[PDB]
Formats: C-alpha cells, sequence, structure tokens
C-alpha cells in the first residue's frame, strides 16, 4: 500500500464510525459472514501515549462477539502494528477526521480495506475516495451496506 | 435494468464464455460458494428459432455440478425470459461479439449481473464498461477472477 494520510492527528480520529464498505485482495477474506477479513468496527480509541484502539464485533460460533484490539505506534505517524503470529500493518490512507476515514489491514500476501462513516448513511462522496484508493490495488471483492443493516450488531 | 443493446444478432454471441466478475443488489446472492447467483458460464448457445441457452456450473451439495437453461425470446431482440416460480428476465446490456459481453438476471426485488469473457484473461477494458454500465444500479457486491481460477471447473 502506497496512501497514507500526512498531518495524522490520532487524536482527533476517536469516538464512534461505521463500517461502510469492505474490500479485500481475496474473495476468502470478506467471503462468508464468518470470513477473517469481515470485521466490524464500533469504536477508536487512541491512547495517551499514541497507541491505537479498535472496538469491533465478529460472527464467531453462532453469534456477533466483541473484541479489543491495540495497533501500537511507530516511526511514521499513520502506520500501526499488531502483535500475533504475523507481522500485521495498519495503515490510515486518508481521513477528514468528522465524516470519513479509510484504511488498510495487510500482512507479510493478504489485505483489506474500508471506508468508515461517522452516521448510518450512504456517503456516496466517501464511496469514490474509497475507490480511487483501491484502484492503485489488486482486489478481487467489494461489500457495501444500507442504513438499516448499519443499526444491526454484525450487520444484520 | 435500464440498458440493452441494439442490433442484437443473437447468432454471432455463441461458443465459449468466462465469467470474469459477477455483482448483486444483494450480498447473500453471490456470497457464499453455494449462493443463488454464484453461477459460472461455460457456453452460449442459441436455438434456430432464436431462444438462448446457458451451460453452466454451480456448487450444489459437495461438489461442482453442470446445468443447462433455456431463456426464451421475446419481441425485444436484447430480454429473454425463464420459466421458474418467478418471471425471470435476462438483458444484454452490451457486447462486442468477439472479447467481452455483459448481461443481467432480472425477477419481481433481486438483481445481479456479469462480465463475460472469451479466454482466460483480465481485459481491463471489459471491466471498466462494465462498472460504467452498475454505477445506475443498486449493487452491494462486486468479485473478480484470476486467470488461473478461471480454468479450474466452479473457478476453484
Ligand atoms: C481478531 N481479529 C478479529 C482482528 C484481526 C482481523 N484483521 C485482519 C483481517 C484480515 C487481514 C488482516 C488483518 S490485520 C487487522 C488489523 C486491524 C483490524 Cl481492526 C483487523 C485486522
Ligand atoms: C438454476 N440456476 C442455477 C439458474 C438460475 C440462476 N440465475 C439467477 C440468479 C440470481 C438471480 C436471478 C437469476 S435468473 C437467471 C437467469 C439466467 C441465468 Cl444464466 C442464471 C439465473
Amino acid at each position: 500500500v502506497t496512501q497514507t494520510m500526512k498531518g495524522l492527528d490520532i487524536q482527533k480520529v476517536a469516538g464512534t464510525w461505521y463500517s461502510l464498505a469492505m474490500a479485500a485482495s481475496d474473495i476468502s477474506l470478506l467471503d462468508a459472514q464468518s470470513a477473517p477479513a469481515r470485521v466490524y468496527v464500533e469504536e477508536l480509541k487512541p491512547t495517551p501515549e499514541g497507541d491505537l484502539e479498535f472496538l469491533l464485533q465478529k460472527w464467531e460460533n453462532g453469534e456477533c462477539a466483541q473484541k479489543k484490539i491495540i495497533a501500537e505506534k511507530t516511526k511514521i505517524p499513520a502506520v500501526f502494528k499488531i502483535d500475533a503470529l504475523n507481522e500485521n500493518k495498519v495503515l490510515v490512507l486518508d481521513t477528514d477526521y468528522k465524516k470519513y476515514l479509510l484504511f488498510c489491514m495487510e500482512n507479510s500476501q493478504s489485505l483489506a480495506c474500508q471506508c468508515l462513516v461517522r452516521t448510518p448513511e450512504v456517503d456516496d462522496e466517501a464511496l469514490e475516495k474509497f475507490d480511487k484508493a483501491l484502484k492503485a490495488l489488486p482486489m478481487h471483492i467489494r461489500l457495501s451496506f444500507n442504513p438499516t443493516q448499519l443499526e444491526e450488531q454484525c450487520h444484520i
């Protein structure tokens, strides 16, 4: 991924978000409701020391679970790192802070991204920017959700 | 759907095709490998009387089945009709006859479409046209396949 935001004021991205759209390099990453990249954002929490913490929802066994994950900071302001079996990088491509924010999760050759929004509505404008950002990238599946699904656990 | 091809010479669309990309109004139509719209095109056969016949592949129980379906002709050259529990319309939006062909299956509020190609390669140009044609339409999932998957039963 070759697109980060400059002057990333991480403190300003805290609060409430909606995973409006999702996309992945491989069909099986967003494939079924249980698929590995199919993860729903509830909340972004930065820590005082500048780490970034996710609140998420996942369909796991027979239902919608809750989760926390903490992405530790780096030298480049917009790149974070999560400790799993892999080297998992999170990158903030772009955000205007108060409507939308775009980001990608990547490893290593797998890659997923998302268009986050503040309210339960279809920001047409946000979807463009998200589309522009991806045509640089080798994606093979995309999803987006309606306002009705946006107010449910795990998106219905 | 508000886009058909004019002067549709149905005889010229016979032979071999590859379901390069797919898209649907609802996530669950292309969702899992078993999903209702997830149907792979092997061959288009017109009949002498101008009916249009599909050869397809579907993942059904534990494997990739074969199928035939016959879409009967109408007054408008580019619209066909299949007899199921529903009124199922097929529409040919566009084809240059020798590289790509776009079409949509619709009922009634469900809708899926596809970009068909002649060989196992990514026609970048074909994907544009397909993208143009859909932004008129309320889609919420898209897929595309690589050349490797294109030579397998049911796309791997
Ligand atoms: C335990 N899980 C639910 C979380 C890892 C899922 N997840 C993910 C998915 C597909 C490919 C790469 C990644 S890294 C990542 C980075 C940030 C976030 Cl928010 C999610 C992910
Ligand atoms: C028995 N099945 C495998 C065939 C029906 C599936 N199929 C379909 C899917 C989702 C929504 C509407 C339709 S009508 C249709 C028209 C032409 C073709 Cl080629 C396929 C379909």
